[PDB]
């Protein structure tokens, strides 16, 4: 069984959040198994970012045992803001563990190399998830973002859990029950930095989403360059912590470093600046 | 100065928000000034829901100095449904005080009875409010809404504070500056009803938001409403508690009604059921 275990207050620099596996702290981004179920294509989901936030949460490469913590941009916690008709994430995000969008290679079907990140994962279902909370979630299909010019993928996956994903099983079903949830999808990720200063970004496919088997490929194609990158084979890390408690086959394999993480310390929300209530019309 | 008293946590039946003049509990609905200024059209705002929030809190027209207390539905709180894109309210929703839509006479403009509540305003600056706070708004337009068959205008304004206030002077200044932002008020006031049972709202006037002339003109007749009920001049009141404790030329004004409040008894948010999370697209 997987659970949390937070280190400080939520919206402040110390804030971290550890994954536990039965009581004790694992890797978030190497240690949980990408399949829950292969040959049904269900696959674990770390959530890093619930519907409807703005505080930009994500699995830190550079810490051991890669902790979910705030991103952030000029030494200042970081947020996103608020682009009309949308309030902060309009889905449940996260990432696959054991993916890796490599940076060292330009990849065909984008013409880019990648972000340097698990691949991203978009969950639909009604409930709205938390940080850390690992959820099992099938793959329905995929866009193709170029974030910034890099290969940013982002799969779009419900919960297994959910009432209505019996229902659901290829892209197409998702426009049935979710309409316009898809030409919402890229819309946000297009326009929400602009009020960063930073452009639009661009869909590859000229935004279309691609299907489920489609999705399974890339899922495979970047946990392979994960297999990669754990095996220490890459020919460039870029300094990505490989600590992991649970492979003991890779050469970055260590039991003590569960040992050496901190005791739990749940700090009251501390409070967000109110200009992160904006709402921009761009 | 107007401050707020809390009686409990809020998201319970025992919650209530009295509104303070100078620290005395005051009728939210009688003793409110209409206008802040009068000369330049400043009006006094007392607001109930904030943005992005689904508890749909209210002045009691049957409770003493009118607290906003939560609407209920079969002895559960009622909250309104996250209707696709948006996230619960989409504006900072209230009430202007000393204001009646009177239920005992068709309105010539809609062909309807009014609602029986207080004229409502929509508050679209960039600032989340809070409730029971009163705020100081410029009216830049009025939209006809039939809210289930009933006379239910909806006036559109700004919070003199806001960083744009000086800007927006007339309706046509909120498809300037907030594109879109009209057509989804339209839409939201027509639909967030669906998900519970009810049939869709309709407008008068092809929906078309009236400009801030026309608007002046309908407060002006919801307060001299109110001003023939507060007097006892009304043929038919409705069970509206009438206390008040500022106007002394009205029969149920009564200044001991301030100390009757029992003191503030604030406690922590209360959690709201998961099942509020849905997205319904409808
Ligand atoms: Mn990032
Ligand atoms: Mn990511
Ligand atoms: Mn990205
Ligand atoms: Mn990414
Ligand atoms: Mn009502
Ligand atoms: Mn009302
Ligand atoms: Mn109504
Ligand atoms: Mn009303």
């Amino acid at each position: 069984t997987y659970t949390t275990r937070q280190i400080g207050a939520k919206n402040t620099l110390e804030y971290k959040v550890y994954i536990e596996k039965d009581g004790k702290p694992v890797s978030a981004f190497h240690d949980i198994p990408l399949y829950a179920d292969k040959e049904n294509n269900i696959f674990n989901m770390v959530v890093e970012i619930p519907r409807w936030t703005n505080a930009k949460l994500e699995i830190t490469k550079e810490e051991t045992l890669n902790p979910i913590i705030q991103d952030t941009k000029k030494g200042k916690l970081r947020f996103v803001r608020n682009c009309f008709p949308h309030h902060g994430y309009i889905h449940n995000y996260g990432a696959f563990p054991q993916t890796w969008e490599d940076p060292n290679v330009s990849h065909p079907e984008t013409k880019a190399v990648g972000d340097n990140d698990p691949i991203d994962v978009l969950e639909i279902g009604e409930t709205i998830a938390y940080t850390g909370q690992v959820k099992q979630v099938k793959a329905l299909g995929i866009m193709a973002l170029l974030d910034e010019g890099e290969t940013d993928w982002k799969v779009i996956a419900i919960d297994i859990n959910d009432p209505l994903a019996p229902k659901l099983n290829d892209i197409e079903d998702v426009e049935k029950y979710f309409p316009g949830l898809l030409r919402a999808t890229n819309e946000w990720f297009r326009i929400y930095k602009i009020p960063d200063g930073k452009p639009e970004n661009q869909f590859a496919f000229s935004g279309e989403a691609k299907n489920k088997k489609y999705a399974l490929d890339i899922i495979k194609e970047t946990h392979d360059s994960w297999k990669q990158l754990i095996a220490g084979k890459s020919s460039d890390s870029k300094g990505i912590d490989l600590t992991n408690v649970t492979l003991p086959d890779t050469p970055t394999y260590s039991k003590a470093a569960s040992d050496a993480i901190p005791p739990a310390s749940l700090k009251a929300d501390a409070p967000i600046d109110k200009s992160i209530d904006k709402w921009f019309f761009i």
